[PDB]
C-alpha cells in the first residue's frame, strides 16, 4: 500500500508544479480514480484529504464541486466510519470555501446521503451537527429549510416531551437522547419551557436539534428563539409567526389537515409540513398527496406509536412526532422506548 | 336544633340593631359558620333566608356577592335537594337585586354547580330554568355565551331533532324531555322548524331549552330566532350568523373540523364550538385539542352513538350532539333510547 | 304492428289538413297514446320520426317541449337499444329547433334519463356526446354545469391518469376507454399534459369526456381549455380558477374536505365538489352531509378500489374518480380492470 501512497503523493507534486488549471481538477478525477480502486481505510482518508487543498489552489467553484461529488462517492465505496466522519467534515471545508450556496445545497444533501448510509449513530451525530454548522455558518433565507429536511430525514424519529418538573424533564430529555434517536421537541406548555430548552442546548454540539412546538404567538416565538430553538412545530398555520422565523433564520413547519391548508401553507413558502393531528387523517392522506404534491413531505405528530410508526414510513412521511407513547414514564424506562422506536424505524 | 333557629334570629337581630356594614357583612359570616355545623335541612335552608334578609339590607355590592359565596357554600355541604333548589333560587334573588354582569355571571357558575353535586333531574331543570332568566337580564354577550356554556355542562347531551310533521316533531322532542335530555335542537330540515320551536316554548319552563340546528344562512337565522330559539347550531362556521347572533342576543355554537377552523373560530370570539362531523375526527380530535386550546371545548354531532358517548366524555368533551341515533322511531322508542344515553352518560 | 303504423300515417295527414295548432298538438298526444299500447321496436321508432315530424307547428318552447317530453316517454316503455339511440338525435333536434334555454336544459335530462337505462352502452357514449352539443347550443353557465353533472351521472367513473410519458398517457387513455371509463382526467404531473389533452380530443366526439386534473394556477387551467379541457379538477377551492373557469364556459370542479370548504365552494357557485381524499372521510362524510346541503353531490377521488366504489354509491355519490388502482400497469391490464369498475358500479 506505500506503493499508490507515495503515488498520490506523486500527483500532487506533478499537479501543483503545473501550472494549468485543467490539470489540477484533472488531479481530482485521477485521485478519486486510483481511491474506487483500493479497499483499505487509511488511503481513502489520504486521498480525501488531498482534494482539499486542489481545489482551494484552484480558486473557482467549479473545482470545489467537483470535490465535493468526489469525496462524497469515496465516501460510499468505503466501509470504514472512521472515513466516513473525515468525509462529512471535509465537505464542511468545500462548501465553506466557496460559500456560494450553490455548493451550501450539494454540501448538505452530500452530508445527509453519507448520514443515510451508517451503520452507527456516531456519523449521524458528526451530520447534524455538520448540518447545523453549514446553515449556521451560511446564515442567509435559504438552507435551513434544506437542512431541516435533511436532518429530519436522517433522524427520522422527533420526540414530543411534556413534564411539569424541569427536573424530571431533562431526566427525559438524556433519556430519550440515550436511545439514540436525538432530536428532541419540547412542549411550550410546560411553565418553565424556556429554561428546559436552553440548558438542554449542550445536547446541539453533539448531534441533537431542539426546538419549540405547540408555539401560538410570535410573542412566544420570540422567547422560544432567544432560548435556543431551532424548529417552530406550531398547531396550525400562522402568518405573523412564518414571517418572523424568516427574518431570523429558524425553520417553522406549520400544522395543516386538508389539501386546502396544505395549498395556503405553499403559498408562504412551506413545503415541510405538520400533519396534525396524524391519527386523525392517517397514513392514507400523506400516500394520497404525493401525486398532487410531488417534494412535499410531512411529519405527522398525533396518535404515533410502535404499532402505527411501521406503516408511517411505508407511505413515505420525512419523520414522526411521537408523544406520550415514547416520552411519559420513567427516564430509564423511556430509554428502552427510544431504543425500540429506532429499531422499529430502522426495519419498516 | 330548634336552638339554632333562636341563635339564627338572635345573629340578625343582633347585627340588625347595629346597622353598621362592617357588622352586618360579620352576621354573614356568623351565619354561614352555623350552617357548617349544622346538618338539619330546616337549619340550612333558614340561614340562606336569613344571608339573603341580611345582605339585601345591607344593599352593597360586597356584601350581596359575598352572600352569594355563602349560600353556594351552604349547598355544597347539604344533601338534601330541597336545600339545592331553595339555594338557586336565592342565588337568583341575590344577583337580581344587586345588578351588574360580575354578580349576574358568579350567579350563573354557583347555580351550574350546584346542579352538578345536586344529583338529581329536578335540580338540574331549574338550573336551567333559572340561567336562562340571569341570561335574560342583563342580556351582554359575555352572559348569553356563559349561560350556553354552563347549561350544556348540566345538561351534557343535546338532542337534535329530526322529523316529518310539525306534530311528530312535537311528540318527539315531549318523547325525549321525558327520558331526561333537557336541550333540543330543531333542524331546518324538517317542515316549518319555526313553528316546531314556537310551540315547544312550554318546554322551557319545565327546564328545558329548544334551539335551532343547520342554520346556513342569516335569514334562516333571524327566522330561528324571534320563533323562540336560545341557541343557533350550524354545520360551518359562518362570519355573518356570528354577527347576527351577537347583537341579537342569542347563543351561536358554529361548526369546525380542524385546527385551523378552530383558531379562526376563536378569532370571531367562539370557544364553545360544534365538531361536526364528530364521527371523522373521533374523540382523537378533541385530546390533541387540548393541548395548545385548552380553554376550548367542543360538542361533537357527527356519529354519535351509545357505543362510542361514552369515550367522548372520557375525552374531556362538554356535551354531545345526537341524532337518529336518538330521535328515530316511535315516541315510546324515543323514550327508551333517551333513558339509556343519560344512564350512559352517567357512567 | 303495421295496422297500427297505417293509424299514425292518418292521424298526420288528417291533423295537417286542419292546421290548427290545437289540433297539431293533440296529434302528438294521440300518436304517444297508441305508442305506449303497442310493444315493436319499429312502431315506437316510427311513432317518434311522426312526433318530430309534427313540426309544423311552431312549439316557441310550446309544442316542441310537449314532443321531448312525449319521445323521452316512448323511449323510458321501450326495450330494443335503436329505439333509444333514435329518441337521443330526435330529441336533439327537437331543442336545436327550440333554441331556447328551457328546451336546451330540458332537452340535457332527457338525455341524459335515457342513458340512465343502459345495457348497449354506445347509447351512453351517443347521450355524452349529444349533451356536449346541446350545451356549445346553449353556451350558458347553467347549461355548462348542468352538463356537466348530467354526464357524470352517466359515465359514473373518472379516470385519473397519471404517467411519466405522453405515449404511455395516449395508451392508457385509450385502454380506459374501450374498457368502458368515458370519462377522462388529465393530471399535470404528465410531462405535457396539454398535448395530451390535444392529442385524445378526438375521443371527445366518440362518447368521451376529456379534462385536466391538480391544476394549481390560471396559467395551468388556460393552457388546458385551449388544448381541449371539457372540466378543470383541482384538489383544492381556487378563487382564481373558478373564475377564469366561469368566464371560459368550462366545467370546474374543486376540492374541499370540511363543510366549512364546502360552503366557501358553493358560494362560489360550485355544488359537484371534488371530495379529496375521499379515503380519510370515508362514506360517512357524504351521507352527514346531504342533510344540510341537500344539492350538494361530491364525487370521491381519494383511494377508491373495488372494494370501495361499492359502498361509495350506496351513499349517493354522482362520480367516483379513480386512479392508480384503475391506470397502474400495462395498457392490456387497464382494459380488463376497467371492464370490472364498470361492472361493480351497475351492481352496487
Amino acid at each position: 500500500s506505500e506503493e499508490e501512497q507515495e503515488r498520490i503523493r506523486r500527483i500532487l507534486k506533478e499537479a501543483r508544479k503545473s501550472g494549468t488549471e485543467e490539470s489540477l481538477r484533472q488531479a481530482i478525477e485521477d485521485v478519486a480514480q486510483l481511491a474506487k480502486k483500493s479497499q483499505d481505510s487509511e488511503v481513502l482518508e489520504e486521498a480525501i484529504r488531498v482534494i482539499l487543498r486542489i481545489a482551494k489552489e484552484s480558486g473557482s467553484e467549479e473545482a470545489l464541486r467537483q470535490a465535493i461529488r468526489a469525496v462524497a462517492e469515496i465516501a460510499k465505496e468505503a466501509q470504514d466510519s472512521e472515513v466516513l466522519e473525515e468525509a462529512i467534515r471535509v465537505i464542511l471545508r468545500i462548501a465553506k470555501e466557496s460559500g456560494s450556496e450553490e455548493a451550501l445545497r450539494q454540501a448538505l444533501r452530500a452530508v445527509a446521503e453519507i448520514a443515510e448510509e451508517a451503520k452507527d449513530e456516531r456519523v449521524r451525530k458528526e451530520a447534524v451537527r455538520v448540518m447545523l454548522q453549514i446553515a449556521k455558518e451560511s446564515g442567509s433565507k435559504e438552507a435551513v429549510k434544506l437542512a431541516f429536511e435533511m436532518i429530519l430525514r436522517v433522524v427520522r424519529i422527533i420526540a414530543v416531551l411534556r413534564a411539569n418538573s424541569v427536573e424530571e424533564a431533562k431526566e427525559k430529555a438524556l433519556a430519550v437522547f440515550e436511545g439514540g434517536v436525538l432530536a428532541i421537541e419540547i412542549t411550550f406548555t410546560v411553565p418553565d419551557a424556556d429554561t428546559v430548552i436552553k440548558e438542554l442546548s449542550f445536547l446541539e454540539k453533539e448531534g441533537a436539534i431542539i426546538g419549540a412546538g405547540t408555539v401560538t404567538s410570535v410573542e412566544q416565538c420570540r422567547k422560544a428563539v432567544e432560548s435556543g430553538a431551532l424548529f417552530i412545530v406550531s398547531p396550525h398555520l400562522d402568518e405573523e409567526i412564518s414571517q418572523f422565523c424568516d427574518e431570523a433564520g429558524v425553520a417553522y413547519a406549520p400544522g395543516v389537515m386538508t389539501p386546502t391548508e396544505l395549498v395556503k401553507a405553499m403559498k408562504l413558502g412551506h413545503r415541510i409540513l405538520k400533519l396534525f393531528p396524524g391519527e386523525v387523517v392517517g397514513p392514507q392522506f400523506v400516500k394520497a398527496m404525493k401525486g398532487p404534491f410531488p417534494n412535499v413531505r410531512f411529519v405527522p405528530t398525533g396518535g404515533v406509536n410502535l404499532d402505527n410508526v411501521a406503516e408511517w414510513f411505508k407511505a413515505g412521511v420525512l419523520a414522526v412526532g411521537v408523544g406520550s407513547a415514547l416520552v411519559k414514564g420513567t427516564p430509564d424506562e423511556v430509554r428502552e422506548k427510544a431504543k425500540a422506536f429506532v429499531e422499529k424505524i430502522k426495519a419498516a
